């Protein structure tokens, strides 16, 4: 079984001290896009929905999503693990359904094509099923792959909602990587267990954006965008057992897990609307400490730390 039923981060967004057990999510779809995810971990495989691997030819190869490394399977159990049988872990939407998508392949990792296939993947089953889609990208690189960008365009303009990692680049300005930093993705700073200010703290490793476009409460390319808890983050593990592990990754799937329990109480917002939400949420819990972190909208933390109370 799980040594903990809600980690410090779960306790954290849902702002619970005595926090036991999680809820919500139902009929969204978190597309978790990494290194596979172990669809029989017990407290992730009464949610597998769709498990597809775009690292094994063109385009993909269905009912296969083997998470050899753990990291997809880590992001998957902060987004949306269901505490199993009652002893296991529990994620931030354990009604949400996982699509495990692998776009990173053993061994080493992900290419941009294999990546850009995925995004438009899930955005052409959001379109076909009419569905609501949330994609989860906890990976970055300083650069712009075009094929990346476009692919989370053309997912964005179908009304999939793309949360991605900020990157683990930081402290200092500008260090914030794609696709984080685009315009259609909302990047996620990572907060650690650390009250200062009055808040979380950002922790230092978290990238920030860029100082000439911060301040204003508006998201252009290079932004940060919200906060969530990323360092010493407790969760599922591709074995089947548990893992604790630091990085924006850890910090993007709480927001992913957070933007899937509000859109399931809104079922027919779009993801603009839903994105709002989040930024709204974020707003009212200004984050004030870490590396470049201050009063209103910060390179460090963006709008702030969204919550679900
Ligand atoms: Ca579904
Ligand atoms: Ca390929
Ligand atoms: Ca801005
Ligand atoms: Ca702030
Ligand atoms: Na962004």
């Amino acid at each position: 079984a799980a040594s903990q039923s809600t980690p410090w981060g779960i306790k954290a967004i849902y702002n619970n001290s005595n926090l036991t057990s999680t809820s919500g999510g139902a009929g969204i779809n978190i597309a978790v896009l990494d290194t596979g995810v172990n669809t029989n971990h017990p407290d992730l495989s009464n949610n597998v929905e769709q498990c597809k691997d775009f690292t094994v030819g063109t385009n993909f190869t269905d009912n296969s999503c083997t998470d050899r490394q753990g990291h997809g399977t880590h992001v998957a159990g902060s987004a949306l693990a269901n505490g199993g049988t009652g002893s296991g872990v529990y994620g931030v939407a354990p009604e949400a359904d996982l699509w495990a998508y692998k776009v990173l392949g053993d061994d080493g990792s992900g290419y941009a094509d294999d990546i850009a296939e995925a995004i438009r993947h899930a955005g052409d089953q959001a379109t076909a099923l009419n569905t609501k889609v949330v994609i989860n990208m906890s990976l970055g690189s300083s650069g712009e792959s075009s094929l990346i960008t476009n692919a989370v365009d053309y997912a964005y303009d179908k009304g999939v909602l793309i949360i991605a990692a900020a990157g683990n680049s930081g402290p200092k300005p500008g260090s914030i990587g794609y696709p984080g930093a685009l315009v259609n993705a909302v990047a996620v700073a990572a907060l650690e267990n650390t009250i200062q200010n009055g808040t979380y703290r950002v922790a230092d490793f978290s990238s920030r954006g860029h100082k000439r476009t911060a301040g204003d409460y508006v998201i252009q390319k290079g932004d940060v965008e919200i906060s969530a808890p990323g360092a010493a983050v407790y969760s599922t593990w591709f074995d089947g057992g548990y893992a604790t592990i630091s990085g924006t990754s850890m910090a993007s799937p709480h927001a992913a897990g957070l933007a899937a329990k509000i859109w399931a109480q809104s079922p027919a917002a779009s993801n603009v609307d839903v994105r709002g939400e989040l930024q709204t949420r974020a707003s009212v819990n200004d984050i004030l400490s870490g590396n470049s972190a201050g009063s209103g909208d910060d390179i460090a933390s963006g709008f702030g730390f969204a919550k679900v109370q």
